[PDB]
């Protein structure tokens, strides 16, 4: 029997599978990437947070051609293979909620919290 | 006949209905919620505004898992229950203009406003 | 044979067609103009673009508003008309990375950059 003692890297590093992995990123993970990234990114912002939020400024702007590109893909997703998450269940009128609770602490605080340095900054 | 001179408030205190209403607003209003806030963030808004919007920042994050729990939830609503608003008749090419609309005072100005500080600031 | 001196200009002056462009932009293109903008918005931008992005608030202010009145327009879209762009063909999960690979080259930098700035600012 075969120990495998390094046969297979040789194998496997003829086929370099690592690139497949680089263009699942957009050839096939490109719909998971925008939340997978949610979770890393959020993980560092949490420990620390206070840019100019410039970033923002090329997303919204690139975000505009997004509801060209994402909802074109939505709209069409339904018609498509259509297949939604399994989560689906707590109807679709909590699923508004289901995110304002998260951010509810969040916001009813940041919320007033920023509205207040209206008045002077 | 009861007058009624309070009797009612007991009932209705040990009916602590205040809570039905207090859930209501992620347990039905969840959507109208999103859209009843912008009415009286508004009306303060206007009369002051200007934080250093980092407030987007956190609903831009926040937003990007939106799109898969709000838009998993209009795209399930045609399928689910469908209930678009009255409202529809202007035709659908003019719903984006509906909303071009109002900013298109506002944008045109505060567009070419902001973009002229780029030139320095 | 008329050699149309500018008798076409008293026609066409009397007949304003120009108005009719005017109103296109809100009664035909509405759905083409938060596209085109984009375009020329992104010119102007690339030579520079520095500001305080208070632009953004004004718009994720009232995008909250969009999502009534767009997703109300799209999610009936394929319900009414639905003739969506021809481009589809890529699949619809490129369809999300197609975007991320125009920003990839910039959120990959952008995006460490700014969240570098979290750390001193």
């Amino acid at each position: 029997a075969n120990n495998t003692t390094g046969f297979t890297r040789i194998i496997k590093a003829a086929g370099y599978s690592w690139k497949g992995l680089r263009a699942a990123w957009i050839n096939e993970a490109a719909f998971r990437q925008e939340g997978v990234a949610v979770l890393l990114a959020v993980v560092i912002a949490c420990w620390l947070d206070v840019d100019a939020i410039t970033r923002v400024l090329l997303i919204s702007s690139v975000m505009l051609v997004m509801i060209v590109e994402i909802l074109n893909s939505a709209i069409e997703a339904v018609v498509d293979r259509i297949g939604s998450e399994y989560h689906e269940l707590s109807g679709r009128a909590k699923d508004m909620g289901s995110a304002a609770v998260l951010i509810a602490i969040i916001v009813a605080v940041i919320t007033w919290c920023i509205l207040l340095w209206s008045h002077f900054g």
